[PDB]
């Protein structure tokens, strides 16, 4: 089961042997055996090799030119170019897959997909390889977007084919040329609309799981897509959004403040104008609120996280979720006769201010500043907090078994006390209910040196190191981000660009359009 | 009169060091200081709203009142108890820890690791606008 | 509008061939021409490219001094 499904042809061509490969064939063996050995599966167990399942993809993976050459241009038996294996890759998928994101290791992956597509052309001009989607429902391009590998994909992406009748293949093109400036059209076939799946989609909306989705973005299209979506309408959408919710945190600012602080709600409504403003008030507040609460509902349902991401990505709707949990608390409190329906209200009140900070994308340095945030909390105050919780908690417990009796007899007072020397407000004599005044100063003494003097700074210098490594990352989130918010924003309910014409003859005689999106670039040097 | 004797920094060209000094000052409160105050006064004024709700009646019922008390925190000379008209002092406690927790300890350090980076990469550009400043 | 003024010395001179510029100079075609077109002008529009709007600048301007020695040194 282990070797299983193994022939002569596998280790022919493993051993690259020419000699012995065609004498091999000479025979007649059937050049289609597909190796199902848990050897060659995936990944059942830390030994295997995974090529495809089928000599075509052997030899491709594994630097045989000469060997696939043969194969498809044998007469005995031609070498079938679209056959798909056990998992449903093709040997483009293959070539997917074992791609790894190494300069050699990605230089050969492009070279043998680009011959293999020529050879293709030439072989079968009628036949599109570039089509065939393996038993997952992906096209090796979707499946190069999922995987992370940001060679394969920069390479698809702007690939350029200067030969006879397969100069089709191509995805960029050249309008025009004069002197120094010419005019390069770029396709944008299934990369932003394709109504099953597609690379910004793809891309943007996969889990943190995946290598390099940050990076991924940086390729040239599609950097130029967003930046040219954003400024057609999701500025103006994203704006009005904003502007919005300013109203709605406004409004429940006024109403809360004015709540009419009388004893055992509901509270009447008194024959006046005031009151009827606040009335309308609370009523608009808790519409928003219910409104948040099914937003966050369906998007959980929607993209439906693996229940670990939740506490990884998407942050903001979570935040939004409890802001939303929390007004509904309080409504049911409130129509329940009890007062923590005020506790609730200010915890929701607290935290939609603050959720304001989401609509600092949009804005480039803003966005960046507070990407920077998100990853300091993350990090460094996660670290400084458990050291510090832990140091307070032991210096507080022997300083309140040393007190006597009084006011600070109780854990919380002494924990505060101790707290207060963080904030600069620390007394030093805050109690004298002891037997021996050496200890207590000792303690806190020490307790002093080891947190204000050296941790706190030792923080500063944490956060300046962090500060100094993450710029280009913050940058990214940040685009990120952004490509996220123009996703959701045309989601929730604008084309690509201009039809073209970019070959005026594909191998059989109709044409093709191709939905072009153009870029100018100016060149000084070789002319 | 405090306009005219914060001018007298002008003249602090035609001499390098105090004048590539002065640069820096212009930049830092171009950049940092703006972004800074933005967040810090959105945070501010969230948890000033959120206490001050929370209150029932008092001398710190008043908007104003809570927000200087809660600014107080940031210069070193927060109170934690400077009042006691509510009914739940944990909502208390745990709103002003938050804040606490959120601006003291961490935005304030941010920033200072913020202006190191500035700090470190704007010292040629510096001396060139210090440069300029003194051919005008 | 937008090509107009342009005439078979700009292209001659662009596709940067000595043998067709000078078979075309012996002809006598005036060398002051000038390329009013908007693709000519200076941000009318994205594409386009400046050039000073004559012969002699198209050439100083794309890497051509035989070209402006010839236009320089020619007795016709
Ligand atoms: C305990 C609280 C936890 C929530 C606070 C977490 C700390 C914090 O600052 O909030 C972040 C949130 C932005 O989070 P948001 O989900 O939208 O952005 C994503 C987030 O950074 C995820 O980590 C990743 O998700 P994914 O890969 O795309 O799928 C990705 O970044 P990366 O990691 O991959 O590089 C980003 O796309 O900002 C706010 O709106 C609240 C205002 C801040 C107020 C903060 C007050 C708490
Ligand atoms: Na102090």
């Amino acid at each position: 089961s282990y070797y299983k499904g193994q022939t002569a042809l596998h280790i022919a061509i493993e051993r690259r042997n020419m000699t012995l490969v065609t004498l091999l064939v000479e025979n007649g063996a059937d050049v289609q055996a597909a190796a199902n050995g848990d050897f060659f599966k995936k990944t059942k167990g830390r030994p295997g090799f995974y090529f495809g399942e089928l000599p075509l993809s052997l030899a491709a993976c594994t630097n045989q030119l000469a060997i696939v050459k043969f194969l498809l241009q044998n007469s005995w038996q031609p070498a079938d170019i679209s056959a798909r294996d056990s998992v449903g890759n093709t040997v483009l998928h293959a070539l997917v897959e074992v791609a790894d994101n190494t300069v050699d290791n990605t230089k050969f992956v492009t070279s043998m997909y680009n011959e293999i597509l020529i050879l293709g052309a030439k072989l079968h001009p009628t036949l599109k390889l570039e089509e065939i989607t393996n038993r997952k429902g992906l096209t090796p391009l979707a499946l190069a977007a999922s995987s992370g590998k940001i060679g394969v994909l920069a390479y698809i992406l702007q690939r350029e084919i200067h030969e006879p009748e397969c100069r089709h293949l191509s995805r960029k093109f050249t309008e025009w040329a004069y002197g120094p400036v010419h005019s390069s059209l770029y396709d944008l076939s299934c990369i932003d609309t394709c109504e099953k799946n597609s690379v910004l989609e793809v891309i943007a909306y996969s889990s943190s799981e995946t290598p390099n989705r940050h990076d991924m973005l940086l390729v040239e299209p599609l950097n130029r897509l967003l930046q040219d979506k954003w400024d057609r309408f999701v500025k103006r959408i994203f704006y009005f959004n904003f502007f919005v919710y300013c109203l709605y945190m406004i409004i429940f600012t006024a109403a809360a403040y004015y709540r009419p602080v009388e004893g055992l709600p509901p509270y009447k409504l008194k024959n006046t104008v005031g009151d009827y403003f606040r009335v309308t008030g609370e009523i608009l507040s808790v519409s928003g609120g219910v409104y948040f609460f099914f937003r966050g509902i369906q998007y959980f349902l929607q993209r439906r996280p693996s229940l670990k991401s939740l506490f990884v990505d998407s942050y903001s709707e979570i935040l939004f979720f409890v802001q939303s949990l929390f007004m509904l608390v309080s409504v049911v409190l409130y129509f329940s006769q009890r007062k923590e329906y005020v506790a609730s209200m200010v915890f929701s009140l607290a935290m939609g201010w603050t959720n304001m900070l989401y609509y600092t994308r949009g804005f480039q340095q803003m966005g960046i500043y507070a990407v920077m945030i998100e990853k300091m909390i993350l990090r460094d105050l996660c670290r400084f907090m458990f050291v510090y919780l832990v140091f307070l908690f032991g210096f507080s417990t022997a300083v309140v078994t040393l007190i006597e009796d009084g006011k600070y007899n109780s854990l919380y007072s002494t924990c505060l006390e101790l707290f207060k020397f963080t904030i600069g407000m620390g007394d030093l004599e805050f109690t004298e209910n002891y037997d021996f005044k050496a200890v207590f100063i000792i303690l806190l003494l020490a307790y002093v040196i080891l947190t204000y003097i050296l941790l706190l700074n030792m923080l500063i210098a944490l956060m300046g190191e962090t500060v100094n490594k993450i710029a280009q990352e913050s940058k990214n989130i940040w685009k990120l981000q952004r490509a996220i918010t123009i996703l959701d924003t045309e989601k929730s309910f604008a084309f690509r660009s201009g039809k073209l014409l970019q070959v005026g003859f594909t191998p059989d005689g109709k044409d093709d359009y191709r939905w072009c999106f153009r870029v100018d670039e100016v060149n000084w040097t070789t002319w």
